[PDB]
């Protein structure tokens, strides 16, 4: 399938080269998979989600996304126009308040929630969790992410936006999950992207158009934007049967575009998420 005039990041994930504008993907499109977006929520009524999004948990007075960040990330995972996996099921877990902040204790509860809640859902092609969040190093946050992954969920987490080594941030620094850095449309490391040995992969993160609250759209930047490209890619590849929740991060690294990115510090992988879709 071909989506013309797609956001650059979608075009990039199905291309060997920068500078194109059409996204190519297998029409299965992540059908039968599920992606949990652990964030500020998801505006499920947005026409872009086509009834495929729902809120499943909140730790606050509402499950509404009063911020936009979670809705944007969910859009990159699975919206019809802005998403990688256009037929996946999206589940919102609101661990971040409407200012975009959340206590680590709440974030941990949210991860444990997903590990159990997947047993309440129909995801025959597998389960992914996208975590566009984080703060300073915490062994408890890392351990929660490790548990979620161990439980059979493909966990993708943001590397962070500190232009620093991700070793000092969580859940970025948890080795067993998929830690995602950000690139721009010219195949440069995004200016803010963290780096380091713990990164598994890069995805598009600068100037990413997606859904926003109030039935709108907007372009924003962050490792938060790169992460859902990888989460959606995992869901897509799992629906195709090419990989599994336990092996998807490795598979994505195996099949990535190699050596395309600039300003990657010595010791950080030069790997850009790629669907290897061949019609
Ligand atoms: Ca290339
Ligand atoms: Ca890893």
């Amino acid at each position: 399938a071909a989506q013309t005039n797609a956001p650059w990041g979608l075009a990039r994930i199905s291309s060997t080269s920068p500078g194109t504008s059409t996204y190519y993907y297998d029409e299965s499109a992540g059908q039968g998979s599920c992606v949990y977006v652990i964030d500020t929520g998801i505006e499920a009524s947005h026409p872009e989600f086509e009834g495929r999004a729902q809120m499943v948990k909140t730790y606050y007075y509402s499950s509404r996304d009063g911020n936009g960040h979670g809705t944007h990330c969910a859009g990159t995972v699975g919206s019809r126009t802005y998403g990688v996996a256009k037929k996946t099921q999206l589940f919102g877990v609101k661990v971040l308040d409407d200012n975009g902040s959340g206590q680590y204790s709440t974030i941990i509860a949210g991860m444990d929630f997903v590990a159990s809640d997947k047993n309440n859902r129909n995801c025959p092609k597998g389960v992914v969790a996208s975590l566009s969040l984080g703060g300073g190093y915490s062994s408890s946050v890392n351990s929660a992410a490790a548990r979620l992954q161990s439980s059979g969920v493909m966990v993708a987490v943001a590397a962070g936006n500190n232009n620093a080594d991700a070793r000092n941030y969580s859940p970025a620094s948890e080795p067993s999950v998929c830690t995602v850095g950000a690139s721009d449309r010219y195949d440069r490391r995004s200016s803010f992207s963290n780096y380091g040995s713990v990164l598994d992969i890069f995805g598009p993160g600068t100037d990413i158009l997606s859904t926003w609250i109030g039935g709108s759209t907007r372009s924003i930047s962050g490792t938060s934007m790169a992460t859902p490209h990888v989460a959606g890619l995992a869901a897509y590849l799992m629906t195709l049967g090419k990989t599994t929740a336990a092996s998807a991060c490795r598979y994505i690294a195996d099949t990535a575009n190699k050596g395309d990115l600039s300003n990657i510090p010595f010791g950080t992988v030069n790997l850009l998420a790629y669907n290897n879709y061949q019609a």
